[PDB]
Parts: C-alpha cells; structure tokens; sequence
DNA sequence: TCGTATAAGCAGTCCGCG
DNA sequence: GCGGACTGCTTAT
C-alpha cells in the first residue's frame, strides 16, 4: 500500500510523525526537518521559484525550524516579505506525501471513550479533578471491543462487580438492555483502587493509543478529567503519557466573554463529537445533551434512573456501569448514521493536514492552495496583519406580503463558487478595476461595458482570462466531489419515495429486503420487485434509503460548507488570501446577477402572457426566485387538470422546456456584458408549489423577508408520495420556539396550505382548549444564555436585563445554598418560562438548565404558577396572527349574519 | 460559543410620544 | 401601546 500519515507534530526542532507505513504498519519517526522559505530576489538571478505574481524568488533552507521561525522574525524586522509555508509540519506533509493519499481506515485507530465522577458537591470540575474516576468504557476501532474499567472501591461507595448477564436483559427483566450487537464486544475489567485502574489505563493506552480521539465532551470534560486526576495522583510525567511523544499543552480557549482551558496531546488528533455534530450536522438544537441527540438522531428511549447521578453508582452500580456503555455506544451509532468521522478523515487527507483542522476551513484552505501551488514551485505569500471591516453581502427582495397559490421557485447551483470559477477571482488574477456605475445601471443593462480584455465584477474588478487563479482551480476539485455526493443523495431520496409509494399497498407475505444500493436509482426490475413486497421489508428498504440519504447530505452538504467558507475565508483578516476586494466582487456580482435574472424572467414572463409591467417574481434571496405560476396555471384552467400530479407535470415541463432556456439565454448575455472567463451561472427549478386541486388551501405565504412557507409537490427532481412543507424562517423552524409550539403552528400552517381557513379555525379552537395539558417542558421556551454575571446584581436584574438572563437569575435564588442543585452554565442554553403574578420565586419567569427536568424542589412550584395565557400569546398566538394576516385568513371565526339563525 | 462570510427577522428593555 | 435605538439571539442564505 501506499503510505499515509496518521499524526504529525512540531516539537522544537523535530518533527513528530505516526504513520501507516507501505506493510500495513503503524509506526512512529522523529525528523529533523530542514525547512525552506523564500525571498524575493533580483530579475537578473535565474531561479525556478516564483510568487503568485511571477515575481523571482530564493529558497533559503534553514539547519532546524527554529532558524526558519527567528529568520521571520527579522524579516520583519528589517521590513521585507518571508514567504512560504510558515507552517513548518504543513510542509513536512507536503514533502513527504507528494501525490494524492489514499488512506485506509481500518488501519486507524478510533478511539471512542466516555468517563464517570461521583461527586457530591455538584459538577466535578476537570481543572481539579478532586474527585476518583470510577468507571471509563473506551471503544477500540481497530479491536471493535468496548473496553470497561471499572472502579470496585472509592470513598463514595464499595460496590459489586458489573454483571454482562444483567446488562443484556431487557429492563422488564430488570436488566439494562445494553444491545445484544455489543454484549460479546465487552472486555470487563473490575478494579479494587482507583490507581490500579488509572495505571492499567494508560498502559492499555500506550498499547492501543489513540490516533483519532472522539467521545462526548470529551475535549471539555473526560480529556482534561484524566489528565489531571492522573497528574494530581502520580506527576505531571505521568499524566503526560497520553501523548505518545510525551508533550502536552494546557491549551486556553478565548472567546467573546471569558474563556476556558483545554489539554493539547501532542500525537493525537481530537476530534470531540459534540464539535463534529455542531459544526456538520446543520441542526440547532434546544440542548446538546447526549440523550437529548441520541434521542433526536436515533429515536432511542432517554437513559432511565432514580435519584441524583451523584447517587447512582452506590444506589445501583449495575445500572451505572450500563449506562457507561451504552452512552460510548450512542456516539458511535451517531457516526454510522451521520459519518462525521469518515468525512473528517476524507477533508483531512485531501488538504494534507492535522485531522483535528477540519474544524477551521482557513487552515484546510490554507493547505489546498500551498501544495496546489507547491506542486508549480509557486512560493505562497507571507500571512499579513489586517483591521477588520465590514463588507457588503447578498441581495435580498423585499416580498408583498401574502398568499400566493401556484409558486415555482428557481436556483442557481452553488452560486458563490461559481462565481468564484466565472469571474476568475483569486488573489493573483487582479489585473486592475474599472470606473463603476451604480448597480442598478448594470441590471438593467445601460451601464458601459466595463472591460473588452479582461473579466468583470460590478464592484469594479477586473480579473485575467488567460488561465485559472488558483482559487477556481481548487474550488472547482472540491465543488465536484459534492457534485457527486449530491447526485446519491438525491437518487437515494427519490428512492425513498418509491419506497413510501408501495408502502400505500403491501403484500400478506414473508419476504426480505432487496440487497440494493440506494446511491441509484431503482430499476424497473427492482421497482417491480417492491411492488411485490412486505410492509416489514418495505421499511427497512425505506430505513436503508434514507440512512443512504444522509450520508449524501453528510457528504455533500460539507463539501458546500467547504467552497462556500473559501469565500468567507477571503472576508476573514486570517486568511493569507484576505482581500475584501475578492470578497466584495462575488457578493456584488451575486446581487447584479440576481436582479438580473429576475429582470429577464419578469421579461419573459410578460411576453408570454402578453403583458406589461406585472411582476412574476415575487421573492428572492442571494441566488433563488420565487416565481408565481398563478397566470400560467390560468391560462390553460384549473378544470383541465385530472388531479394535483397532472399540474405539477404541466409546470415541470414548462419550466424545463420554455424557462429554463430563457433563464440561460438571459446568463449568457450577462456572462458577456461582464466579459467573465466562463459561464457557470446555471439557474435550475427548485420546487413546484401549489395547493391540492379542489381543495380551499391558499399554496403558501410569505410575511417578510427570510419568512415563508410552501407546500411543495417536487423538489429538486423528487416528486413526493405527499406534498411537503417547505417552511423557512417561521417560528415552526427556531430552536427558541416551544417543541409542543413548533408542532401546533407547524399543522396551522399545514391546514392553511392544504386545506383553507376553516380547518385552521377548527385546529385553532381546539389547541387553546387544550394546550393547559400540554408538559411544561414542550411549552417551554429556549435560549443560549450568555453574559450571566454581566446582568446579576446582587442577585437580582440589572440594567437592560434579558428575559430570560432573568428567568436565570430567579432560578439561582430559588436554589440558593444548595451546591447538588443542576448549575446554569455559561454559554449553555436553558428553558424559559413565564410566571404568574404574586408567584414566590418573586419574578416574571424563571429558566433552567435545556435537555432536564428542573429540580424537584421548585417543580411543583413552577408547575403551579406558569403563566400558560402569556406562554400562549407570546409563543403561540402572536405568530400565528403574523402568519394569517399575511395571508388575508382569520384564526377566528367572523360573525355574520347567518348568527341570526 | 475556537473553528468562513453578510442579511435580516423577532423578543425584549428603555423610554419617548403632548 | 407602538416605534426606534439598542442588545441578544437566531435564522436564511
Ligand atoms: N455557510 C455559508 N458560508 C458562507 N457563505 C454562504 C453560506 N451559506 C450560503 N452562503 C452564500 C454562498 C452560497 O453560494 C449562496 C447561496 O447558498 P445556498 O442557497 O445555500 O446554496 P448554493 O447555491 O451555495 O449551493 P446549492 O444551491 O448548489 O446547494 O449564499
Ligand atoms: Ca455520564
Ligand atoms: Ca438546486
Ligand atoms: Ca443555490
Ligand atoms: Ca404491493
Ligand atoms: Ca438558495
Ligand atoms: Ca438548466
Ligand atoms: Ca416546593
């Protein structure tokens, strides 16, 4: 095999690298890189080094990394540019893995662990670590075993080994329902003190030490649990045996409002899944409790126990050890669904980085663009010092707020990177600006044409079109890949629908699920085969489908995240490529292009119509319209419609056959007015919206800018067994909005858009009769709560307090003195709720810790005075009258004269 | 919330608005 | 009570 590296770090003057050599092997090797950087040099002197702007440049090689480090800092000194890889690990990689990695994963180490403190003065703080760890289960990739150390005796409790055969039995048996697929995977090791335990650990990590280091929270609490519990009990040096090299850093994390301390070990690459899962998963969520997401990503059952968890190893130690276990298993069943781990690895090996650096898109952009040029004996420039500023974005239409019946939206396919690649913009391709009118000169195409040799942005840049900058180059590699990712996204969710189809008609039969791959679209021969099929074997066809679905969208949607933060990172004074005349050309050019097509498809639309002025686009924002169909599905009669799927046919073709090329003739033509390098403005169908036909559904509505909803038949190519709602921006899509709420307005919107006004006013009526019953934790508010001791003054509210920093505040009163009571954590989110007047926590709302019942002390007290009318009003009624006067309907139903009889 | 960008919505405080 | 000025938070893109 080919080689790869599994880590690589910088200590003084070597270099620390693990990898998998050509056997097969693991294997770790210190290097004493000699590093190269680069000067400018006179024209005269003859080299093959140049800077991204062929200007001649000389390779000094430096005797260790530390001369290199001290020559920057003269150069600085001096006044002149030091060029190259300042990065010196970065151009190890490069050097030593000159051609595309391949890398297998099955020879790196995932370590997946998970640790538990019996405290009872409340949380066990990891700087500290004052208390034993008695228990940690470590899942090994590689030995596919879960490995249990579990601590017999401490000062909290002396205890009774585990019990696998108690584990494994349902909770009914008054087991603890630990999955059978993981029972024969358990190594138990029971432990009689807590530094045996801590001593076996480390020398079972030496043996199997982690490349990858994953878990949850592992970064904020296991890691530095351990590392200081183990350097409180033995030494530093100790401590520091979870790095293989023996280096480690406690690492400072500084944000906006205080900050906290990580441990670095060099020779491991962390990658904590609650990082992974907030930076790729693109959810928002109320609390980010590992019951709670597991719960959400897996719909398994929340972990069952009695009493406080400072309580549960002495009161049921067998339970506790379960629970160990099953929650390392949680986080690995999130990865195979979401995957995560794998496209890490695949970021990661592709920019020739530390995998931990997927994290920061500056540093995997960074690397892309110095082997890319590298590989040209191109010499990257010196990173530069810049003020931040601010810069102009995207267009955004202003919608007439109402309903709108038939809507057909339109897309441009990834709209920045293309922009990117058209334009030709990158940071050696500036070949000057023009004298700019304003934008709407050029929308309108009275503007003069900017340039006749080079191609333009309306912001006044002007880029070279005799080759590709860089930028494009890597960008168009990335902005591929997704390209394919998203075609078996798409193909396995257009298979999910097949697959709901026949689930209206299941065969009385025993049978199997076809062994297919639902990256492709189904055959006749298998769509034949599943018309045959078991409601049992269609869902788990339908569960496969859309497990293949996500691992689509895992893997497409982060390649976006990738091409679009390049953008981004050209707005991000970090950046070596900073320039916020690159920035501002794409977002320019995005506005112009906009209005633009918006201008041709009102244009065109007019003259099919045989009008003047009426404006056919109603909405749009950064790269989509919205175009209403209202006149077009007119023009032939609803009456000519055999059923909804008959219109929705009709419009498909007539935005495929009749739009779509007036969208493209339109790009075109503004492709040449900007003389750009290449057109790549590609405006596609989104969705098709409309009410079913004969129904008395309104479609969809837009109430403002950012906030609207559809009710879709086909998106993107999939047509749907069951029209979708497609809402954007509405309280039904905030994390802040109560659950019971978000799913109340959510049927609100969906009887308005399906079905008409007096089925929203039955719906209506009928949830404020109910609502009261409702748990308090799904009518329940939620927000992030930063800035907590800003606002606290003596305990109480200070000046321009938030809502619900004091709902926190009262809370903290109302569990004065008590340390085991849960703590509201800075930066953490909670559950608000409003309070009754005359209530004894002495305030208008209290909040919570999000993702918990609030402590019993105060529950019953809550419970007996929340303010169900305000909650009501404030979460529920207020959007919903946003919502219906958007879209001229009455929630309520209006007297008439038909009341006299 | 360490980790690419801007546009823009709504809740809530504070206080004006004769 | 509603709006603007502003903070805080959260979406859409
Ligand atoms: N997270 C982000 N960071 C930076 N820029 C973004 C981000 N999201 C969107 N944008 C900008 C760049 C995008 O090209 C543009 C429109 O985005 P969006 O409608 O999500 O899809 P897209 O056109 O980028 O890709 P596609 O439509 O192919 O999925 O807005
Ligand atoms: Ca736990
Ligand atoms: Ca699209
Ligand atoms: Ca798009
Ligand atoms: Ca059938
Ligand atoms: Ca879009
Ligand atoms: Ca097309
Ligand atoms: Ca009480």
């Amino acid at each position: 095999m080919k080689e790869f590296y599994l880590t690589v770090e910088q200590i003084g003057d070597s270099i620390f690298e693990r990898y998998i050599d050509s056997n097969g092997r693991e294997r770790t090797r210190e290097v004493e890189y000699k590093p190269s950087l680069f000067a400018h040099c006179p024209e005269s002197q003859a080299t093959k080094y140049f800077d991204i702007y062929g200007k001649p440049c000389t390779r000094k090689l430096f005797a260790n990394m530390r001369d290199a480090s001290q020559w920057i800092k003269r150069m600085e000194d001096i006044g002149l540019e030091a060029l190259g890889m300042d990065d010196f690990k970065l151009a190890y990689l490069s050097d030593t893995y000159n051609y595309e990695i391949k890398y297998d994963h099955t020879k790196i180490r995932v370590a997946n662990f998970d640790i538990e403190v019996t405290s009872p003065d409340g949380f066990p703080e990891p700087s500290q670590a004052k208390h034993p760890i008695d228990a940690i289960t470590h899942y090994d990739s590689i030995d596919d075993r879960f490995y249990v150390f579990d601590l017999l005796n401490s000062p909290y409790g002396n205890v009774e080994e585990w019990s696998i055969e108690i584990a494994a039995k349902l909770q009914e048996q008054g087991g603890d329902e630990v999955p059978s697929e993981i029972i024969d995977k358990i190594i138990y090791m029971p432990f009689d003190n807590e530094k045996e335990l801590l001593m076996e650990y480390l020398n079972f990590w030496q043996q199997k030490t982690p490349v990858i280091l994953t878990g949850w929270n592992v970064e904020s609490f296991a890691i530095p649990y351990v590392y200081n519990r183990i350097k409180n009990i033995f030494g530093e040096s100790t401590a520091k045996r979870l790095s293989p090299h023996r280096k480690t850093r406690v690492k400072v994390i500084e944000n906006m409002y205080g900050s906290r301390e990580i441990i670095t070990l060099f020779g491991i690459s962390v990658l904590d899944y609650i990082d992974l899962y907030k930076k790729f998963s693109f959810t928002n969520q109320p609390s980010y409790s590992l019951d709670y997401i597991s719960e959400f990503e897996l719909n398994v059952g929340k972990l069952k126990y009695d009493g406080p968890i400072s309580k549960l190893r002495e009161s049921n130690h067998q339970r506790y050890i379960s629970y160990n276990i099953i929650a390392v298993y949680r986080v690995l069943q999130i990865d195979a669904k979401r995957q995560f781990i794998n496209l890490s690895l695949d970021m990661g090996y592709y920019a020739k980085i530390q995998i931990q650096s997927v994290f920061s898109p500056i540093k995997t952009w960074d690397a892309i663009i110095f082997n890319s040029l590298k590989e040209q004996n191109k010499v990257i420039p010196q990173g530069r010092s810049h003020p931040v500023q601010p810069y102009p974005g995207a267009f955004v239409k202003e919608p007439i707020p109402n309903r709108y019946k038939y809507v057909m939206s339109f897309d441009l396919t990834s709209l920045y990177p293309s922009i990117i690649r058209q334009v030709n913009i990158s940071p050696e391709t500036i070949a000057g600006t023009f004298k700019v009118a304003p934008l709407h000169d050029y929308i309108n195409a009275v503007a003069e044409r900017p340039s006749d040799v080079y191609s333009c942005s309306p912001n006044g840049m002007m880029y070279y079109k005799d080759r590709d900058g860089v930028v494009p180059t890597e960008i168009t590699k990335v902005f591929n890949q997704r390209k394919e990712h998203k075609g078996y996204m798409l193909a396995a969710q257009r298979n999910g629908e097949i697959i709901k189809e026949a689930l209206h008609n299941p065969n009385l039969s025993v049978d199997e699920p076809l062994d297919v791959d639902y990256r492709f679209d189904f055959s006749d021969e298998i769509k034949e085969k599943i018309k045959k099929l078991s409601a049992k074997s269609l869902n788990e066809m339908l569960f496969r489908a859309q497990r293949t679905e996500v691992a689509g969208m895992t893997a497409q949607i982060n390649r976006k995240l990738l091409i679009n933060s390049l953008y981004g990172a050209l707005g991000n004074v970090w950046f070596r490529y900073y320039d916020l005349r690159n920035a501002t050309a794409i977002t320019t050019f995005g506005q112009m292009a906009l209005q633009w097509i918006e201008r041709k498809v009102n244009e065109y639309l007019n003259e099919v119509c045989g009008t003047e002025g009426e404006a056919f686009v109603l909405y749009g924002d950064t790269d989509s319209i919205y175009v209403s169909a209202d006149k077009i599905i007119d023009k032939v009669g609803e009456s000519k419609f055999r059923d909804t799927n008959h219109w929705v046919d009709f419009l498909d073709k007539f935005a495929r056959e009749r739009m779509e090329p007036a969208i493209d003739r339109g790009f075109r033509e503004m492709c040449e007015y900007m003389n750009n390098k290449q057109h790549l403005m590609f405006m596609d169908r989104e969705a098709i919206a409309g009410p079913p036909l004969g129904s008395k559904g309104i479609g969809g509505f837009w109430t403002g800018k950012k906030r609207y909803a559809l009710n879709v038949w086909d998106m993107e190519g999939t047509r749907y067994a069951e029209p979708k709602l497609k809402i954007m921006g509405l309280e039904t899509q905030k994390s802040s909005t109560p659950k019971a709420v978000q799913k109340a307005l959510k049927e609100c919107i969906r009887r308005m858009l399906q079905e008409g006004e007096e089925s929203l006013q039955e719906y209506f009526k009928e949830f404020e009769k109910e609502f009261r019953q409702l748990n308090y934790i799904s009518i329940a508010s939620v927000s992030s709560a930063n800035n907590i001791a800003k606002y606290d003054v003596g305990g109480f509210p200070g000046p321009k307090c938030p809502f619900h920093i004091r709902g926190i505040l009262t809370y903290n009163r109302a569990i004065k003195g008590n340390i085991d009571a849960p703590q509201v954590v800075e930066g953490e989110k909670v559950y608000v709720l409003p309070l009754r007047e005359g209530n004894p926590f002495g305030d208008k709302c209290i909040a919570w810790p999000s993702g918990t019942e609030i402590t019993d002390l105060i529950k019953d007290d809550v419970l007996h005075w929340m303010d169900y009318t305000v909650l009501l009003e404030k979460t529920f009624i207020k959007p919903l009258e946003g919502f219906t006067s958007a879209a001229k309907l009455d929630y309520e139903k209006k007297a008439s004269l038909f009341d006299m009889f």
